[PDB]
């Protein structure tokens, strides 16, 4: 790596934050529900496997 490091930095930062600063902020919300889903369900799936 040597050029793909700065080329990528400007590929998303100067494209996904200047053209969709209002949408990207709202879309990022999906990261919260996804983690919370996998974070709370990873425990429930164990209740049935540890009993049946």
């Amino acid at each position: 790596m040597d050029k793909v490091q700065y080329l990528t930095r400007s590929a998303i930062r100067r494209a996904s934050t200047i053209e969709m600063p209002q949408q990207a902020r709202q879309n990022l919300q999906n990261l919260f529900i996804n983690f919370c889903l996998i974070l709370i369900f990873l425990l429930l799936i164990c209740i049935i496997v540890m009993l049946l």
